[PDB]
């Protein structure tokens, strides 16, 4: 009906009461907030710990339960975050050894979009990250290139904006998932460099930046 | 002539004066102490950072130069090592995606031997470990299986000693370098499990343990 519910299945949710977008998906044990907002079969809502906003299926509902405990953001210090960038890491490396292939608005895996895969891997120890990748780079601390360490975000895109993002790891490698067209249709490593192969190319031409991911998203009121 | 060295380029130590074997490879800029035992054009040497004994071409010591800073080791507490471990991880992921075929003894890279991956990526930040996997697993903190995180070491062997390592990741997969003959010929990811393919049941079958990096080495007196 109406407030904050707890996900007992992974639900898709859409850009648009229509259903043929996939914005995110929400993991089984995520909070949303079902709003009184119906339209075509479908409900407005948005996901509790990234404030993240789409549409749900009405047949969804029968996967929803109210909370009773609500969610409320966990605080990490600096240090607390650089400690856990190895599981981080590492979720990413066991994505990559499932089948896998890239997918707009993957979020609960195997299959991922690119900041979808960052969310995913940071969300595994419990960091939550906003799930766009222009988000990403808002709410990280921009970095140059040359301060690249392992657990950076490395963001890509147009003069602009970022519309891809993946994470860092050492001496130029990142891995990150990319689409069919451009990349590796999935989960894969590449360089920031001239000597890289064709993919790698392409990316290093859109690079644009690099940031720190300093502290877990904290929900707007509300 | 005697006393502690450093080393000017990378330098392969050998198991005895016959230098037919590799024991380590002793990477530029570390330093080690060269004896007055002298045989077969040898002379017997031990590594400053790990206390690793062995035997250097005399053709060698033309790459060595006084030391006139003594090494000294450095002291990491628990958290210290915790906060480095991702870019351990990234290393071995790095060294994963140059080529790399197994090299017995092989330390300085790009071609490893399971204890010597290990070592070389705690040491790309700094921690220092012994070489051989059975004075790993005697160094590392003993814990369960069920323990394991990303950065914990796992350990391989027979009943009596550890002959393999790897360094864990996430969801029973870790990363090492292996053989032509049992493993990959370099650097790969298994699985700690049943449902593996033909070379991870194999490794599967000779798990030891699990250990945890607490501390650096620090070098005996002397
Ligand atoms: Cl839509
Ligand atoms: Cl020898
Ligand atoms: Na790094
Ligand atoms: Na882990």
């Amino acid at each position: 009906k109406l407030g904050e519910y707890q996900c007992l299945a992974d639900l898709n949710l859409f850009d648009s009461p229509e259903c043929t977008r996939l914005a995110t998906q929400s993991a089984s044990g995520r909070h949303l907030w079902v709003t009184s907002n119906h339209q075509n079969l479908a409900v407005e809502v948005y996901l509790c710990e990234d404030d993240y906003p789409g549409w749900l299926s009405l047949s969804d509902f029968d996967s929803l339960q109210p909370a009773t405990v609500p969610y409320q953001a966990a605080t990490f210090s600096e240090s607390e975050i650089k400690k856990l960038l190895a599981e981080v890491i590492a979720f990413t490396q066991k994505a990559m050894q499932q089948s896998n292939y890239y997918l707009w608005g993957g979020t609960v895996g195997p299959n991922y979009d690119c900041s979808g895969l960052m969310q995913a891997a940071f969300a595994s120890v419990g960091i939550w990250l906003p799930r766009d990748a222009y988000q990403q780079e808002g709410f990280t601390q921009p970095i140059t290139i040359a301060e690249l360490v392992a657990g950076d975000l490395v963001f890509f895109g147009t003069s602009q904006k970022a519309t891809h993002v993946g994470l860092y790891l050492a001496d130029g490698y990142y891995i990150h998932s990319s689409g069919k067209d451009q990349g590796r249709d999935g989960i894969g490593i590449d360089i920031l460099s001239e000597q890289g192969d064709a993919v790698s190319l392409s990316y290093y031409q859109q690079l644009r930046g690099a940031g720190r991911v300093f502290k877990s998203y904290e929900p707007q009121r509300r």
